[PDB]
DNA sequence: ATTATGACGCT
DNA sequence: AGCGTCATA
């Protein structure tokens, strides 16, 4: 009863670009605005692979990992950008330029956890503290929220959409019990009062639109999050748990869309968040380990207590290139090569880097794919970072896989090299 | 022949 | 350390 914790002692906010990367092509070029639109990745083969999609052309079926000539199948008229292309690979500095923009007003309302390209975790806890004493009682007026979608209202005793959200909406303000500043519902409201207005000021500054989600937790923010895209905020309070989880896929979950999921549902016989209620947490433990158990216990009660770090800044910078089927690279000259722009573009950036945030990298990582090999990367060898130097780098990747040419001539590589991968880690202060 | 990333867990 | 898992555009 009174010692049952609860989860509600947080206000988390998770906030998502809409289609980030066509949003970032369509402000460049107003030609592209409102349009069935992608963004896309190189262009023999296959049209070049779509990696963003506007929500006109998602209304069409197109999607993300499908070429660019199947979505022309189902979008004749489908426009496109293409990413940059530099040293003969992607570069995606406009777009990480653009999450600098974006990142950089977040964090005047509070700390942020950088947790993609496009997206970020406000931990809102004391900024609700300090709006909550300058309201003084008095109401939270919907006009605070005129973007903003209560999950799982309205119910009980119009038929458009933006009739639905304020219905939903006005339910939801005229339970408030705005006299409680320690009220978990209230600190919620007034965390998506202060989210709507980070989103103003987002739109405002940068021209991009975003979705954000308002919960107790990271996990549930990012689930909000998604209920109500584009453009729309969610507030998943803890009461709306049961009803939302008890249809809800179990992959669904953030860190469950993969093979621990798939367990969960094939040890356990269930399909939907809720059914997990039923186990004890000893259960849980027993199938899925210690901590994922434990979290599992407490997450389908709508409990998760991992922090919103504070960290804007990526913690590594890498550069990475496959070469498949044909394009492999099958002669010493080509390993060399390729390293070397690679290398190059991890030189930019660093250096980029250094200046900007006052850090260096100490440590280099290498990791290459061979031919054949099911696995994403088939070999990782670290070596030091001492110098800022490309041809320095270069080198010294060539050295820590040059052994891993089975080939009998130092001349070829074989088996043929389908991707290489130079990543710089362990930053320090400078 | 999605590709190009980037964080965190295991042993 | 090197590998694996899961996730982003
Ligand atoms: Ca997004
Ligand atoms: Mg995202
Ligand atoms: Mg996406």
């Amino acid at each position: 009863g009174p010692h049952m914790a609860t989860g509600q002692d947080r206000v988390v906010a998770l906030v998502d670009m809409d289609c980030f990367f066509v949003q970032v092509e369509q402000r460049q070029n107003p030609h592209l605005r409102n349009k069935p639109c992608a963004v896309v990745q190189y262009k023999s083969w296959k049209g070049g692979g779509i990696i963003a999609v506007s929500y006109e052309a998602r209304a069409f079926g197109v999607t993300a990992s499908m070429w660019a000539d199947d979505a022309k199948k189902l979008c004749p008229d489908l426009l496109l950008a293409q990413v940059r292309e530099s040293r003969g690979k992607a570069n995606l500095t406009k777009y990480r330029e653009a999450s600098v923009e974006v990142m950089e007003i977040m964090s005047r309302f509070a700390v942020i956890e950088r947790a993609s390209i496009d997206e970020a975790y406000v931990d809102l806890t004391s900024a609700v503290q300090e709006r909550l004493q300058k309201l003084q009682g008095q109401p939270i007026s919907a006009d605070l929220l005129p973007s903003t979608y209560i999950e799982g209202l309205p119910q009980g005793p119009t038929v458009q959409k933006e009739g639905m959200r304020k219905q939903g909406l006005f339910q939801w303000l005229d339970s408030l019990q705005i006299d409680n500043l320690t009220s978990p519902d209230l600190q919620l409201t007034v965390g998506a009062v202060i989210v709507e207005e980070m989103r103003a000021a987002i739109e405002r500054e940068t021209g991009f639109q975003c979705s954000a989600g308002i919960s107790h937790n990271k996990v549930l923010a990012k689930l909000a999050c998604g209920l109500n895209k584009p453009n729309r905020q969610t507030l998943v309070s803890h009461g709306s748990v049961p009803q939302l989880f008890s249809q809800m896929p179990i992959r669904k979950i953030r860190s469950l869309g993969g093979k621990l999921g798939a367990s969960v549902i094939e040890i356990l016989g269930i399909e939907y968040m809720g059914e997990l209620t039923q186990f004890t947490e000893s259960q849980l433990q027993s199938h899925f380990g210690e901590k994922n158990g434990s979290w599992l216990y407490a997450m389908c009660r709508g409990i998760e207590h991992d922090p919103v770090k504070p960290r804007q800044l990526p913690k590594t910078i890498g550069c990475s290139k496959n070469f498949p089927g044909k394009t492999a690279l099958a002669t010493r000259e080509q390993v060399q090569w390729w390293l070397l722009q690679l290398a190059q573009e991890l030189e930019e950036r660093l250096t980029k880097d250094r200046n900007d945030n006052d850090r260096v990298a100490t440590q280099l990582v290498v990791s290459i794919r061979v031919q054949g090999d099911k696995r994403l990367s088939s070999l990782r060898r670290c070596c030091a970072l001492t110098r800022y130097d490309a041809h320095k780098m270069s080198h010294d990747a060539f050295t820590v896989i040059k052994n891993c040419n089975t080939s009998g001539i130092q001349t070829e590589w074989s088996p043929p090299l389908t991707m290489l991968f130079l990543c710089a880690t362990k930053f320090s202060a400078s």
